[PDB]
């Protein structure tokens, strides 16, 4: 079993709803994808998706993966896409970071293990556990009032999570509006609900500190990527009562062995493209399982090429540790693959097809960029 | 004086009442018991019990004591039972760990000791501090008005502690489910009472944290074994305000020395069997005093016998850091002995008979199991 | 694809080379060993090995292994064998530690999903890196001339690395002999050898400082297992310039992530049986892989089964961290299995054939004890 | 069984051999010992004895002992001495601290509750462990070559654990004077030996990292009682690689948890009449064996019935973390009772039921005070 031909595609993915507004003024009105099918000489095809959130979520940006592509994809050509710690050593010893780049190629030679083995894919990571992943919505940054709403129809069609996005300048009404900005967003929450306040690194600690005194007592609320860098975070985590996640700042299997040595925070966001595919995220997972670190299964954003990876990872996940999985498909407006996984009985079901499970719109995807 | 015969005993002990339930969907219907008696050439018996909270509570199930009896046992005949310290380094040399088979052994030599000494163990123990020693409760999981009923029927039979099970799944109400079972079992308390939240090791840091941010503020509450890992309970004890105990974590003097260090705790739950028996009991309670940590004297559960060893400890201790002594019989429904210890006047007062102070219905104990 | 049918046997296996002695007066003369098959409704047959180090070397002996796997094997029957998380999963919530007892089943369940892929074991657990890998030797305890002899023998045969086991009492010399010991272990060395210290939990903190005070400035060594506890290690790591690598006291993923969170060493001896299979091998490897730490691949002790496990794991191992896999095949004297698994060109290398790559010799395990 | 009478003896106990010096310019030529014993109403008797190390060595001083058993004794009248831990409640509830003189009392207690029970008191501590217990010999303050020559002597005799005093002042030689002292002392030394430097609290940490640095590598030796504080003490242990051993700083059970929690020894220098007696020297024990501390078992000074005490504990403590015993006989010339316990570097308790002493009251004088 051996690799044989990598192609690479590139399209567009327009938001769903409008602007996504993260801290610091950052806009995002589509999103950049990279999609890479790989052959296998039996005639297998895996599907990876590789899309950055923009180019100033994480030091990563479409261009940027596909130039790392052109080191990368030649460098595995020839492998058994089944050896998947060898075939990562190879891209480590090809180019160093570039996860997103890894990411595309993982998650298509993860397809390909599975569907040779006849199995879905989290047959493949650990097995399915049973009943369905619930699903998290992604509420972008607006006025508390329409903040709440966007709540409001997410709860609707059935999200069980919340990730509220904050980080107000000054100029904006700084931690008085992210303070009203989470009562607003908590003041129709039901039972079983989970909400997270991500700050997308974009606090100062003086921010976070005069926030967390404004908000009300007794919210149960998770703090996501308060800070910009580890060195704020370790003193925010000093003088906070509320459980904290990290998500840009854990990227590698070491960033994770770091925040444990430093008692950084309780859970972890992994994102399939930002971790660097199916391999990492199952080490990176394990590691934060030991820990007893909580995870939320999702990716920067992507398809339904992506949307499949984070649900066979999710479902495969202790239901204790887990935080729910990101639904892409509530994110963008496109149509690239088929996948059945409606949302019903309280969440989404991965497939029970091999591999991936999806059934890839070719003609959505445009003519290969390149083909190695 | 010499140890001449052993025999081990299995009868099974009925939950008193309905399913009794642990976090992480443990249910409990009954308990295998392993009760031994030690007969010496003086013709001396004495009695000790050992009964695991079935399989799951800790690395201990009944099968697994009956097999390290099958070791330890032929290891100590012919010893003077009197010797506490030397048999228990014969039982270290014969098999580390396997602590619930040493208590069986240890318990029962101490009552012998205690017979040949011509007075009751809490008079060999240090001697009785004066009074009754106030009784604790244990309180299954339920809905929070069930489990304030139970709460209720205990007030009423005079118990002045009450251990309130927490640990609800996300799926079940997490941990707004559990800060309103601790608020309802807290909303008839009267003055003189005790309340320990004790998940038994069952929540992330992230449940606990948000937890503790739902419970309003002015309880008083002790939390007990809220995680299930080293790691986790440091990582907690640094972001939390109230009295920490640990309990399945602390099972050895060195694991007691490791909380000392590490400031882990300000309470303990020595539990009889899961100490291993008078011996560490007694070597716990040196540690635990001087560390000015309160002491709940309990065990896992057990009959008459175990709530003898149990209770005799709990009356040779300081009362400035006891915390409640375990009623067993409130807990199970079996009568294997008979003893003289009514709850009135404030608690149970251990009797004043040698030894554990127990009449032994040997009818109700079957046919020993095995002889040494 | 389903667990039909589980056999457990009992045998014995006989030491190679003298009584084997650690710290503390231990002395092994045979093994009590454990050895399940497995079988599924396709007809294919998985084995598994579990070897207590007697009774006296972790919480664990043959009798309470064999005692746990009557809860362990019926839990597990009609699992589908590949599905390694959720097979854990239903182990942890029947039967909490005994990892022994899982280590023997969990193995079989790797065993048939290699063969059911048609793949050694080791390109099912990352990929086969290549090259053979180094060999320990196990040198117990003697003489300091009688040390220096048997690490020679095992020199001869092409063993590179050597664990020399240390911990003398103040009657038989104390530190003084122990750094004797050391030095005339190191005294023969040649190019690439590997030595560990390994005083099997059995120094004092005071007689570990006085040894590393006696011994002589400039040696290539690393100190295994100093202390017995927790709380010791660490005083020990307070003031020691030497590698430290811990055995016993990492059983658990969680042993492994407070190692991390307290920086109390720079390595870890994992052994199959004492992790409790591939399956936590496989998690408590990535987890010392994104630590740093190196990793000596080995089992308590074992037959070919052991050894086919162990091998297997290190040849999948990235060399960069390996410090040498175990040779069970030179501490005992057994042939339960047959395996083309030869010292040549620097160490042994994992089989091709699928699975462990035993042929097992089923009449030299005897009628099973117990089957499910 | 009751207690029913207690009386309290003082006597006088000559030095031994030659005066005795310790750091900062202490000197002694007699000790002043108080001696119990309790009668109970049928008829057992116990016997204790508390004798501070002059008035200079911790917060102790015979005449204070004597004042605090006024208030103790009477205290304890009518209790029975087989309650150990709500005898210790009692004198606590009585009186603050002043352990050297529940010391004598708490001893006696023991004497009459081993007796009672027919047992050697080994036999009521957990039970004997097999040998003889290795005793320490004293290698006082005087010269280097002086100081080796006397561990030759004492070698000799058979004695293979030493205790050799240091902390000399600038003007007499400094650091390194005392570094001369322990590589004098060491320089013959044969297999099998263990060698303590005990300065008494007398170092400052200045000093002593001076003579840490002055030492020769490759040295097995242990540090004891380097400092006069806790916070000195915790200075010191963070820059030095040799095990320490904690002596003065260590009177109460909760001084040894706040060892523990700043992970400040490795090794405590258990006293009977600082700690207080039987009881408070169980406790300690068990705290000391659980942290994996190894222990010295000692007196401050003593007679025969001081030594009693400590070989019976330390009879019933693991050998792997028992440092030696002392032998307060050899370091005054009282003879107040009888033991048979003679020395190979070594002593076993006797198996007599209680201490095992055969006492001479009269020896005693006629008691100081009677209850």
């Amino acid at each position: 079993l051996k690799i044989t031909r990598i192609d690479i595609h590139r399209t567009d993915l327009p938001v769903r709803g409008g602007v996504y507004r993260l801290s610091g003024g950052r806009e995002y009105h589509s999103y950049d994808a990279t999609i890479v099918s790989i052959e296998t000489d039996t005639g297998l095809t895996g599907w990876g998706e590789s899309t950055p959130f923009g180019s100033t979520y994480i030091a990563a940006h479409a261009g940027g993966t596909r130039a790392a592509l052109e080191l990368l994809a030649p460098a595995i050509l020839g492998m058994d896409p089944r050896q998947h710690d060898r075939i990562w050593d190879r891209m480590r010893d090809t180019l160093k970071g570039h996860r997103d780049a890894r990411a595309a190629l993982d998650i298509a030679c993860w397809d390909i293990a599975a569907q040779a083995a006849g199995l879905p894919l989290c047959d493949m990571t650990g097995g399915r556990v049973a009943g369905p992943v619930p699903v998290i919505s992604s509420i972008g940054g607006d006025t508390p009032e329409a903040m709440r709403a966007k709540v409001a129809r997410h709860r609707a069609q059935g999200f069980k999570g919340h990730s509220i996005k904050i980080g107000a300048s000054e100029a904006e009404g700084g931690p008085a509006l992210d303070a009203e900005r989470i009562t607003a967003c908590l003041a129709d929450r039901q039972p079983g609900e989970w909400y997270l306040a991500d700050a997308n690194n974009g606090l100062t600690v003086e921010h976070a500190l005069r926030m967390l005194s404004l908000l009300p007592p007794g919210l149960d609320i998770v703090l996501e990527a308060p800070c910009a860098s580890w060195a704020e975070t370790k003193s925010l985590r000093a003088r906070c009562a509320l459980p904290l996640l990290l998500d840009e700042l854990i990227q590698t299997e070491t960033d994770l062995i770091a925040a444990i040595r430093d008692d950084l925070c309780d859970g972890v966001g992994l994102k399939v493209s930002k971790q660097g595919g199916i391999t990492p995220m199952l080490r990176q997972r394990a590691i934060a399982a030991a820990a007893g670190m909580v995870m939320s299964v999702q990716d920067t954003v992507g398809s339904q090429i992506s949307f499949a990876a984070i649900l066979h990872l999710a479902q495969s996940t202790p239901r204790h540790l887990l935080r729910c999985a990101l639904d892409t498909r509530a994110m963008t407006t496109a149509e690239l693959a088929e996948i059945d996984a409606p949302l019903r009985d309280g969440g989404a079901s991965a497939p029970s097809d091999p591999g991936l499970g999806l059934r890839v719109n070719r003609d959505a995807l445009g003519t290969p960029v390149k083909t190695f």
